[PDB]
């Protein structure tokens, strides 16, 4: 069908559950879902409610316009979101290690 | 299960007014991706969930950031050299943001270890 395939959405949910050290049994208590329904959203493409969708995503950091939208300067990807997080606290001489490197990321491409 | 139960009437009127911002009926939107209009207006007016199927139809019809309602703003500390290098890493693939987050971590290490 044109049915929205779920599957890529699933698997980033399973991942960041997986890389927070989070097990199916501590999310489902968490936001009060059953652990075989966390299954089938993470490992089958089974669509969740908004409800659900809305509390993995929130609980864990996932984003959603990463899997809804056509990827562009206006979606903030699941990793793009993380390292925000993680240079939060960087000072100026830091970033400019930083931003030293997304230059070098640009010029290697053309290399 | 009501202090538990999402709220989505924000997000219900940013897809209404994405919509009216692009000059698109009801019905429209309706015979674009198949749904009633009637069911539409419940979704924009009175905070009835869609689906995550019809959820997906408006919002990749409309561009409309889930995003932005689901996740906690944070963007605060907009210092000038951090816009920078937010707007530069913007069209970054996530093999990218790989070795942009493997500077970031080689910082914190150099930061707490070195001292």
């Amino acid at each position: 069908e044109d049915k929205y395939d779920f599957r890529a959405l699933g698997l980033a949910i399973k991942e960041a559950r997986k890389k927070q050290g989070l097990t199916r049994e501590q999310v489902g208590a968490m936001i009060e879902i059953d652990p075989r329904y966390l299954t089938n959203i993470e490992n089958k493409g089974q669509h969740p409610s908004l409800q659900v969708l809305y509390d993995l995503v929130s609980l864990l950091n996932v984003s959603v316009d990463e899997f809804f939208l056509p990827a562009s300067s206006q979606v903030k990807s699941t990793k793009r979101r993380q390292l925000e997080n993680k240079i939060d606290n960087f000072t100026d001489a830091d970033l400019v290690i930083m931003e030293s490197v997304a230059d070098g990321i640009v010029k290697s491409k053309e290399v």
